[PDB]
Formats: structure tokens, sequence, C-alpha cells
């Protein structure tokens, strides 16, 4: 930790926090929520952040950072963040699946999708060989383009059955989900762990906003929404 | 397995043949067994002291058993007990929750807490900075502390629910889980993978009275009960 | 990968070839398929090879090649067969199990079975002690046999529940798996991994017949029959 990771310390520091509170916020709301349905989106959106806070944290005190010899050098490589995303990004994804009630075969299709291009990112991020690095980043961008689709295609219906009553929620949710995680894939392809035309200090401070956004800022706007509650024709306010 | 680990042995085959006899019983126990609910409590059961049989086995081969240095010196640490809690306890969970038939979101809370408690354990047992080990027992121990608090509150209901009909056998699972879930941590603060106060043969003993009871003793409870077969209102004794 | 793994790149590149050609085919196929049963089938069937073809390429690129020390010499060791594996023989009897609506707790397990036949067969691949590799193929081999037997014995039953209508996609499915999978412990045994009568080159060649014909042969097989679509008493060919 003193010449492989120290400068984006900071932004690491800065994660954790942010990650703790956001936890922390969601698990007060959670408090009382006796409806079931909502019961499963407060577990699957609280989890997230806490989940994140434990990788930040490795991250921060130097055990989830790995030298990694390619290029012809000792490339200092978080693969904690890989740990977070196994299991945070099939969580995020679920959320989204089960407010539209998708079905079973979509849900696992969104899951493995997810798990291959988590896997595949960590085997391009520990890759001796600097070119097959990239081999691994093309798989990995793959499934999440497959991802994307899936969120886009075949994932509604508006003629009482996915999307009938609040899918509003859904359409937001969605947005800011193809949004940030289409910004990983260029950060990782740039960053320490590709080309390495940005330092690793910046590409840590990157990645901290996206999680941040993309964990916090998603669990924010969903479990504020009402959609949480009812799907067939009844809100539930309050 | 010199000088890292040999005292403790003993413990490690009695560990080992305790499990494998355990399993190897409610084998032969779950034969002819064709209630559907009492198929899940018995697979559910059968596998727990299977997995804690492979990683107990692992150990005594010395294949589970890892130096990791810290406090100026290395010290022999068992990083198979981690892999066989990663899935032995989530399973012991679910046999609590399917009993009360509660719900998905509060499975997933209680399963995704447990993940966190036991990963948070594992890097605490690798971390290579003394003082951080403490960090990561302190959230390991919020993890579990807020599983046992789950598990008495918001997790019965008598009016025709979760607990109306025969709910004892719950009640008595719930104690021995509190009990000796309890001093895990406590074993771990004051052993080989903590402060060092006992030694690690001391240690070993311990886990493998702890397991064993955790593992068989809720096993033989759990599998000898009616309450594997009916909730609404049949015992179907026999 | 130079005196490690070389003479057996051909297989490997097969491998890869074959598995990512039937993950392509397989999900062209499921283009269209909006029956909600089709599309489990589909999910599952489909990320089988596309997992495989990630492992192979793994294999082909050296990263999934480890050295292992036993028998007094460093014996290349292809750890990412059993990564593939974790997942892709579960997902597999997922398909069979799903076929038969086979009962949760028999779900549970098939994979709690299966996941300890991997774990212990990895073990006992990376096993420094020679005698010691074997004792871990005992159990492995124990685990697949329990496997064989569920499939043959309380699986089933025509009077109107688990293969009273269409059952004999599940029969041709069930042949093939048993005779393909009991060959991977006799390949292991006389192989690389255990005797070391066959050199690697030749189980390389083996693994990848047999993966290609229990990934994409049984996928086609599986795909092509009206099973996926109907179970009650509907075929539903087109
Ligand atoms: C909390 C974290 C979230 C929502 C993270 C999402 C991560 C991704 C979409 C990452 C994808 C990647 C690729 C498609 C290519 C290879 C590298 C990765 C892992 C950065
Ligand atoms: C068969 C094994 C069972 C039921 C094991 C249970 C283990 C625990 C409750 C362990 C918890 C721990 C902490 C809360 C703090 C850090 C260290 C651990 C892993 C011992
Ligand atoms: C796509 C791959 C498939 C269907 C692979 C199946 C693998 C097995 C049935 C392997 C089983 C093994 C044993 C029973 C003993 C130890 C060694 C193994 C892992 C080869
Ligand atoms: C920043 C808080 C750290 C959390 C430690 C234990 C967390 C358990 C979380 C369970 C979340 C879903 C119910
Ligand atoms: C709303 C009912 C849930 C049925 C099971 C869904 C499984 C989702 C898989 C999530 C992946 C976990 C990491
Ligand atoms: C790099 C830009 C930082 C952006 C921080 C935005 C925080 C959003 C707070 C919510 C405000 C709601 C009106
Ligand atoms: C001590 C017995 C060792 C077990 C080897 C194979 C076990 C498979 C167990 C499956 C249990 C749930 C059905
Ligand atoms: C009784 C029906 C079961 C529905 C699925 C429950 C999932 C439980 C997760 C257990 C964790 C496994 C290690
Ligand atoms: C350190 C104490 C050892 C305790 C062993 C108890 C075994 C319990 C057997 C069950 C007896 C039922 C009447
Ligand atoms: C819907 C099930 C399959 C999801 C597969 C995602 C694959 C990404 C790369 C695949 C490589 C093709 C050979
Ligand atoms: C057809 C409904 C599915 C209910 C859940 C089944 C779980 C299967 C476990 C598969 C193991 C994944 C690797
Ligand atoms: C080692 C033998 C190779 C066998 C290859 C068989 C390919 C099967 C193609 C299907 C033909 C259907 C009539
Ligand atoms: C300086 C540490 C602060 C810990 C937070 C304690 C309060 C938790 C409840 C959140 C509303
Ligand atoms: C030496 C390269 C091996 C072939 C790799 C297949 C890559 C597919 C990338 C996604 C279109
Ligand atoms: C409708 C939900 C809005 C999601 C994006 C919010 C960005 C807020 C930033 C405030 C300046
Ligand atoms: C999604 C729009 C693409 C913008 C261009 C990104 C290129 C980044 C690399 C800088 C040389
Ligand atoms: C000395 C080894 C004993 C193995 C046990 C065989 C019997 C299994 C059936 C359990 C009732
Ligand atoms: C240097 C310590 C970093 C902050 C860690 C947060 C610990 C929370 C412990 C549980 C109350
Ligand atoms: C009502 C179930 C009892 C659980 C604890 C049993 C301990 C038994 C020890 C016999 C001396
Ligand atoms: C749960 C009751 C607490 C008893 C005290 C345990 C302390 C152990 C450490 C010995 C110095
Ligand atoms: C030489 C690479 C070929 C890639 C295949 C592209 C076509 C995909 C559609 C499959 C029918
Ligand atoms: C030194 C050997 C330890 C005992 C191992 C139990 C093996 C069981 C094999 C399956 C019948
Ligand atoms: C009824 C399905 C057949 C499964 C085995 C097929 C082998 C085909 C090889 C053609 C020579
Ligand atoms: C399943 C039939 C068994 C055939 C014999 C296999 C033995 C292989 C080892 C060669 C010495
Ligand atoms: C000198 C104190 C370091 C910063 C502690 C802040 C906790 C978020
Ligand atoms: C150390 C700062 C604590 C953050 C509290 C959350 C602010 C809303
Ligand atoms: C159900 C998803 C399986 C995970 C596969 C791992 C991808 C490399
Ligand atoms: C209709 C989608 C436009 C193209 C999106 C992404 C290209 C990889
Ligand atoms: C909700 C409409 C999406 C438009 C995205 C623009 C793509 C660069
Ligand atoms: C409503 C417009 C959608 C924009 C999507 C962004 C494409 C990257
Ligand atoms: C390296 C990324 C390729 C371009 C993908 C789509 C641009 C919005
Ligand atoms: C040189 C500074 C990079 C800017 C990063 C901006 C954070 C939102
Ligand atoms: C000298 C024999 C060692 C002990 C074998 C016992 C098996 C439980
Ligand atoms: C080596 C001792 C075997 C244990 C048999 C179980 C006793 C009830
Ligand atoms: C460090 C915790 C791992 C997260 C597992 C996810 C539980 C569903
Ligand atoms: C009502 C519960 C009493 C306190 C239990 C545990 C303290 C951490
Ligand atoms: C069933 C009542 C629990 C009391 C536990 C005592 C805590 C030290
Ligand atoms: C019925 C009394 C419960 C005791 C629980 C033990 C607290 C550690
Ligand atoms: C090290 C443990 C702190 C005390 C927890 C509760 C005592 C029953
Ligand atoms: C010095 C002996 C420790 C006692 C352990 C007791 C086992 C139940
Ligand atoms: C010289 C070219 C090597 C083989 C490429 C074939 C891709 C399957
Ligand atoms: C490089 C060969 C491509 C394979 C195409 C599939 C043949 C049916
Ligand atoms: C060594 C076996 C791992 C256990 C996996 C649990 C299956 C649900
Ligand atoms: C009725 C089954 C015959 C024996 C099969 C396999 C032996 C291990
Ligand atoms: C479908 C009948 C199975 C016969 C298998 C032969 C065993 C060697
Ligand atoms: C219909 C005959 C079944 C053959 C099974 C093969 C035994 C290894
Ligand atoms: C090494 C394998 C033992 C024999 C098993 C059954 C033969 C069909
Ligand atoms: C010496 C050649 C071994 C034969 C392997 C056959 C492939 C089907
Ligand atoms: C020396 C390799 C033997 C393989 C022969 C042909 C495989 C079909
Ligand atoms: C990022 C801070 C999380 C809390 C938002 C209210
Ligand atoms: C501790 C604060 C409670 C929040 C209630 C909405
Ligand atoms: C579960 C932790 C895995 C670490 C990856 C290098
Ligand atoms: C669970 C381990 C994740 C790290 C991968 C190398
Ligand atoms: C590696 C992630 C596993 C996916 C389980 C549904
Ligand atoms: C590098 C892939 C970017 C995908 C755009 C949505
Ligand atoms: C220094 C400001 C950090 C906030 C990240 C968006
Ligand atoms: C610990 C031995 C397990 C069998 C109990 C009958
Ligand atoms: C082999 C013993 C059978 C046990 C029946 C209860
Ligand atoms: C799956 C085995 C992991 C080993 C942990 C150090
Ligand atoms: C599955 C591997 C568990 C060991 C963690 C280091
Ligand atoms: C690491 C344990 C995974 C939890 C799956 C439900
Ligand atoms: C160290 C934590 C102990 C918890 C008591 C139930
Ligand atoms: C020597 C006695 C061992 C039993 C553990 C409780
Ligand atoms: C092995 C090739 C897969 C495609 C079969 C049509
Ligand atoms: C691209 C080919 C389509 C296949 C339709 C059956
Ligand atoms: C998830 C990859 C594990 C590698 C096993 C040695
Ligand atoms: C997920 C890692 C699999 C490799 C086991 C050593
Ligand atoms: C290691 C495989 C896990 C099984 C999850 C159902
Ligand atoms: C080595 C085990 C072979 C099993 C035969 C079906
Ligand atoms: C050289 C022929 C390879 C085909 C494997 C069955």
């Amino acid at each position: 930790a003193q010449i492989t990771g120290r400068p984006e310390w900071i932004w690491l520091a800065l994660g954790t926090a942010l990650m703790g509170l956001g936890t922390l916020y969601f698990l007060v709301k959670g408090m009382g929520v006796s409806d079931p349905d909502a019961k499963k989106f407060y577990a699957i959106t609280t989890l997230v952040p806490a989940i994140a806070f434990t990788m930040y944290l490795s991250m921060l005190l130097g055990y989830g950072l790995t030298m990694v010899p390619f290029g012809g050098e000792q490339n200092p490589i978080y693969w904690a963040r890989y740990a977070d995303w196994l299991f945070t990004t099939p969580l995020l994804l679920l959320d989204l699946a089960l407010l539209v009630d998708a079905d079973q075969g979509t849900i696992l299709a969104l899951v493995g999708a997810d798990g291959i291009m988590i896997g595949t990112g960590l085997v391009g991020a520990l890759t001796k060989v600097y070119s097959y690095r990239f081999v691994w980043w093309a798989i990995s961008t793959a499934a999440m383009l497959y991802i994307l689709y899936v969120l886009f295609f075949g994932f509604t219906s508006k003629a009482e059955s996915m999307r009938p009553e609040v899918a509003s929620t859904f359409k937001v949710l969605r947005n800011v989900t193809v949004v940030l995680w289409s910004a990983y894939p260029v950060v990782w392809l740039i960053g320490s762990e590709g080309a390495g035309i940005v330092p690793l200090n910046i590409e840590t401070l990157l990645f901290m906003v996206l999680d941040v956004s993309a964990k916090v800022g998603f669990g924010l706007i969903l479990l504020r929404s009402r959609a949480i509650f009812g799907e067939a024709e009844a809100p539930e306010p309050s």
C-alpha cells in the first residue's frame, strides 16, 4: 500500500463512508415495512450498499488490492471490486426484474449473463498477457450489451402483465442503469486495468462516483416510489 | 502440517468422524420420506453435516490450513472453516425460516446478512495487519447480531400465519442457534485468529464441539419433530 | 504454457470453438420463444455452453492452468474445468429436474450433491499429497453415484405427476447423462490428475469430446423436443 495504492485512498475512504451511511439509511427506512413485496425490495436494496461497503473497506485497508504483472510492470489491481459486483449487480437486476414481475426464465438469463460479465471482467483484470486482457473485456462487454438488450425488449407488457399499472419507476431505474453501467467498460478500458491513459487515482474516483450513484442513488429512487408496494392496481402511498 | 497444525489433529479427526456418521444417519433417516415439505428439511439438514464432513477432512489432511503473517509471526489459519460456514450457516437459517414459512424478503435478508458475516470473518482471518483483524470481527459480529434479531422479531405470528399450530420446535431450534452461534465470535476473538489467549489446539476442540452441536445436534432435534410434515393443522407423527 | 500446456492446445481450441458456436446457435434458437416454461429451458441450456466457452478459452490462453506438486514433480492442472462444472453441472441437473417438475427438496439435494462432487474433485485436483488425491476422488464419486441414483429412483410418476404425458425426452436425456458423466471419473483417475497412465494431451481430448456431448449434444436433444413447452397434456410442436 506504499507505491501500489495510496493517492486514491481519499476516494476509497469517501466510497466506504457513502456506502456505509447509505446502508444505515435504507436499514432505518425498512423498519416497519410489513408489506411482503415491499420487504423484498428493501432486503435486496439494503444489501447492495452493505456489500459494497465491505469491499470498499477491503480496498481502503489494502486487502482487496493485488499486483498484476503485464506490459512489463507491476500493475496495482483492485480485485475487490469484482467480488463486490459479483453479488451487487445481480441483486440490482433482481430489483428491476421483480418490479415488472419478470418470468423465471428471464431472471435466470439476466443473472447468468451478469455472472459471465463479472467473471470475465475479473479474468481480464488478472490476465498476465496484455493483449489478451482486452479479449476478456470484449466478451464481458457483450454480456453487458446482452443484459441492456433484455431490459429494453421482451421485458414489459401493459396489457395487464408486466407494466400495466405503475411502470414509471421501472422506466426511470432502467434509464439510470443503462447509463451508469455503460460507463464501467469505458473507465476500465482507459484506466489501470486497460490502456492506462487515466491514472489509477482518477480511475478510483470515477468508479466511486459511478458505484454510489448505481447503488445509493438507484436505491433512493426505488425505495421512495410506491411501485414497491403495488403492481396490480393499488399504489399504497402511505 | 509439522509445526503449523498437529496437536489439534485429534479434534479434527473426531470432528470428521462425527460429521460423517451424522450425514450417514440423516441419509438413512430420509429414506422413504415422500412428504414434499419433509423432503426439504431432510435435504437441507443432511447436506449440512455432509459439507462440514468435507471441510473437516480438508483441515485434517492439511489442505484447509494456511499460514497468515501478523503480529510478527506465521499464524496457522484454518481457512477451510469459512468455506464450510459459507454454505452451512445459510442452510441452517433456511431450516428455521422454512419452518415458520418466512417471507421471501426475510429469507433474502437472513441469507445476505449471513454471507456478510462469513465473508468478513474470512477477511479478518486472512488480514495481515493485526489491529484491522478486529475491525472485520466487529462487522461480522454486527451481521450476526442482525441475524439473531430477525429470528426473534418480525418472524412469527400465531394468528394463522407463521407460528399458528406447531411452533414449539422453532422455539427450541432458535434457542440452540442463538446460544451456539454467539459462542463462535468469542472463540475466534480469544483464539489463534484473534488475541491468541487460547492455543490453536483448544480453539479447534471448541469449534469441533460447537459445530457438531449446531449441525448434528440441531439436525437430530429438527428431523425428529413432527413440524417438518405439517404446519397448518396436521402433526403427521407416523 | 511452454512445457506445462501446449500439445493439448488443439483440443482446447476446438473445445472453445464448438462451445462458442453452440452458444450462438441456442441463442438464435431461443429468439421468439414467448412460452414461460420454454423460456426456462432455453436460458439454462444456453448458459451452459456459454460458461464452458469462457473456461475453455481460459485454458487455451493459459489462465486456467496451474502447476501442482505431487509424485515429486510439477503436474499441469487445469483448474478452470472445475470453475466451469461448478455452474454447468447443476444447471444441466436443473434441466432434467424441471422437465419432471421435481420437488424443491429433490432439487436442493441434487444441487448440493453436485456442489460436493465438484468441490471435492477440485480439492483432489490441487492436493499436494498423491495418495490423498484419490481419497477426494472416492468422495466425489460417491456424490456422483448419489446423483445418478436420484435420477433413476423417486424422480418420476405417471399417475399424473412427474412423468404422466411426455417423459420420453427425460428418459433420453437421462440415458446420456448417466453414460457421459460416469466417464469423467474414469478419465480423471487415469489422466494427469490421477495415475498418469494417459498423457494430458489425450486427457484433454477426452474431456473435450465428453463436454461438447454433455453440453451441446445434450442441449440439441432437449431444445428440439416438445417437452419444453407442455407437460400436462399439450405437446405444442409449432
Ligand atoms: C455497484 C456496481 C455496479 C452497478 C457495477 C457494474 C459493473 C459493470 C457494468 C461492469 C462491466 C465491465 C465490462 C462490460 C467489461 C470489462 C470490465 C467491467 C468489469 C468493468
Ligand atoms: C456449522 C457451523 C456453524 C453453525 C457456524 C457458525 C458461525 C458463526 C456464527 C461465526 C461468526 C463469526 C463472527 C460473528 C465474527 C468473526 C468470526 C466468526 C467467523 C467466527
Ligand atoms: C459440462 C460438463 C459436465 C457435464 C461435467 C461433469 C463432470 C463430472 C461428472 C465429474 C465428476 C468427477 C468425479 C466423480 C470424481 C473426481 C473427479 C471429477 C471432478 C472428474
Ligand atoms: C455499513 C454497515 C455495515 C453492515 C454490517 C452488517 C450488515 C448486514 C446487512 C444486511 C442487509 C439486508 C437486510
Ligand atoms: C420474488 C420471488 C423470487 C424467486 C427467486 C428469484 C431468484 C433471483 C436470483 C438472484 C441472484 C442472487 C445473487
Ligand atoms: C460529480 C457530481 C456530484 C453530484 C452529487 C449529486 C447529489 C444529489 C443529491 C440529491 C438532490 C435532490 C434534489
Ligand atoms: C460422510 C459422507 C460423505 C458424503 C459424500 C457425498 C455426499 C452427498 C450428500 C448429499 C446430501 C443431501 C441429499
Ligand atoms: C421452500 C421454497 C424455497 C424457495 C427458495 C428459497 C431460497 C433460500 C436460499 C438459501 C441459501 C442457499 C445457500
Ligand atoms: C462437552 C460435553 C459433551 C456432551 C455430549 C452430549 C451428547 C448428547 C447425547 C444425547 C443424550 C439424550 C438423552
Ligand atoms: C441467456 C443465457 C446466456 C447468456 C450469455 C451471455 C454471453 C456473453 C458472451 C458469450 C460468448 C459466446 C460464445
Ligand atoms: C422452475 C422454478 C424454479 C425455482 C428455483 C429452482 C432453483 C434451482 C437451483 C439451480 C442451481 C443454480 C446453479
Ligand atoms: C469421436 C466421434 C465423433 C462423433 C461426432 C458426432 C456428431 C453428431 C452429429 C449429429 C448427426 C445426426 C444424424
Ligand atoms: C460516527 C459513527 C456514526 C454511527 C452511526 C450511528 C447511528 C445509526 C443510525 C442511523 C440513522
Ligand atoms: C485468440 C482469440 C480467441 C478467440 C476469441 C473469441 C472472442 C469473441 C469476442 C466477442 C465478439
Ligand atoms: C426521476 C428520477 C431522477 C433520476 C436522476 C436524478 C439526478 C438528480 C440530480 C439533482 C441535480
Ligand atoms: C458512448 C460514446 C462514446 C464516447 C467516446 C469514448 C472514447 C473514450 C476513449 C478516449 C480516447
Ligand atoms: C468403517 C466404515 C463404516 C462405513 C459405514 C457403512 C454403513 C453405512 C450405513 C449407515 C447406517
Ligand atoms: C479505520 C476504520 C475504518 C472505519 C470502519 C467502520 C467500522 C464499523 C464497525 C461496526 C460498528
Ligand atoms: C428440547 C430439545 C433439547 C435441546 C438441548 C439438548 C441437550 C441434551 C443433553 C442431554 C444431557
Ligand atoms: C456472553 C457473556 C460474556 C462472558 C465474558 C466473556 C469474556 C471472554 C474473554 C476472557 C478475557
Ligand atoms: C468468424 C466469427 C463468426 C462470428 C459469428 C457471427 C454470426 C452470429 C450469428 C449466428 C447464427
Ligand atoms: C485417512 C482417511 C480418512 C477417512 C476418509 C473417509 C473416506 C470415505 C470414502 C467414501 C466411502
Ligand atoms: C434419441 C436421441 C439420441 C441420443 C444419442 C445420439 C447419438 C447420435 C449420433 C449419430 C451417429
Ligand atoms: C464401467 C466399466 C469399467 C471398464 C474398466 C475401466 C478400467 C480403466 C482402467 C484401465 C487400467
Ligand atoms: C485523522 C482522522 C482520519 C479520518 C476519520 C474519518 C472517518 C470517516
Ligand atoms: C462522517 C459523516 C457522516 C455522514 C452522515 C450522513 C449525512 C446525511
Ligand atoms: C447461474 C450463473 C452461473 C455463474 C457462472 C459463472 C460465469 C463465469
Ligand atoms: C437500438 C440500439 C442502438 C445501438 C446501441 C448500442 C450499440 C452497441
Ligand atoms: C430513454 C431513451 C434512451 C436514449 C439514449 C441515448 C443513447 C446514446
Ligand atoms: C429517454 C432517452 C433515453 C436515453 C438513453 C441513453 C443512451 C446511452
Ligand atoms: C469501447 C466501447 C465501444 C463503443 C460502445 C458504444 C458507444 C456508446
Ligand atoms: C483531473 C480531475 C478529474 C475530474 C473528475 C471529476 C469527478 C466528478
Ligand atoms: C492407526 C489408525 C488411525 C485411526 C483410524 C480411525 C478411523 C476413524
Ligand atoms: C468409528 C466409530 C463409528 C461410529 C458409529 C456411530 C455410533 C452411533
Ligand atoms: C461479502 C458478502 C457476499 C455477498 C453474498 C450475497 C448474498 C445474496
Ligand atoms: C433485548 C436484547 C438484550 C441485548 C442482547 C445482545 C446485546 C448485543
Ligand atoms: C428464551 C429466553 C432467552 C434468554 C437468554 C439469556 C441471555 C443471556
Ligand atoms: C428461554 C430463555 C432464553 C435464553 C437465551 C440465551 C441468551 C444468550
Ligand atoms: C466480544 C463480545 C462482546 C460482548 C457481546 C454480548 C455478550 C453476551
Ligand atoms: C484445557 C482443556 C480445555 C477444556 C475443553 C473442554 C471440552 C468440552
Ligand atoms: C493462424 C490462425 C489460427 C487459427 C484461428 C482460428 C479461429 C478458430
Ligand atoms: C470456424 C468454424 C465456424 C463454425 C460454424 C458452425 C458450423 C455449423
Ligand atoms: C463443498 C460443497 C459446497 C456446498 C455448496 C452448497 C450447495 C447448496
Ligand atoms: C442397479 C444398479 C447397478 C449398479 C450400478 C453402479 C455400481 C456402482
Ligand atoms: C436404460 C437402461 C440402462 C442400462 C445401462 C447399462 C449399464 C452398464
Ligand atoms: C436402456 C439401457 C440403459 C443403459 C445405461 C448404461 C449404464 C452405464
Ligand atoms: C474407478 C471406478 C470404479 C468402478 C465403477 C463402476 C463401473 C461401471
Ligand atoms: C491415441 C489416440 C486416442 C484416441 C482418442 C479418440 C477420440 C475420439
Ligand atoms: C495424438 C492425439 C490423438 C488424437 C487422434 C485423433 C482424434 C479424433
Ligand atoms: C450517499 C449518502 C446516502 C444517503 C442518502 C440520503
Ligand atoms: C431514527 C430516525 C427514524 C426515521 C423515521 C422515518
Ligand atoms: C471471495 C474472494 C475472492 C478474491 C478474488 C481474487
Ligand atoms: C470470492 C472470491 C472473489 C475474488 C476472485 C478472485
Ligand atoms: C457467481 C454468481 C452466482 C450466481 C448465483 C445465482
Ligand atoms: C463499450 C461498450 C459501450 C456500450 C454503450 C451502451
Ligand atoms: C471531492 C468530491 C467527491 C464527490 C464525488 C462525486
Ligand atoms: C454425532 C453423532 C451423530 C449421530 C447421532 C445419532
Ligand atoms: C439400516 C437401518 C435402517 C433404519 C430404519 C429406521
Ligand atoms: C472455494 C475454496 C476457497 C478457499 C479460501 C481461501
Ligand atoms: C470457495 C473458496 C473459499 C475460500 C475463501 C478464501
Ligand atoms: C456466498 C454465498 C452466496 C449466497 C447465495 C444465496
Ligand atoms: C461478541 C458478541 C456476542 C453476542 C451475544 C449474543
Ligand atoms: C475427548 C472427548 C471429545 C468430545 C467433545 C465434546
Ligand atoms: C458443436 C456444434 C454445435 C452446433 C450444433 C448444431
Ligand atoms: C439467423 C438465422 C435464423 C434462424 C431461424 C430459425
Ligand atoms: C473463481 C475462480 C476460482 C479459481 C480456482 C483455483
Ligand atoms: C471461483 C473460483 C473457482 C476456482 C477454485 C480454485
Ligand atoms: C458452489 C455452488 C453453489 C450452489 C448454489 C445453489
Ligand atoms: C468410477 C465410478 C463409475 C460409476 C459407474 C456408473
Ligand atoms: C480431430 C477430431 C476432433 C473431434 C473430437 C470428437
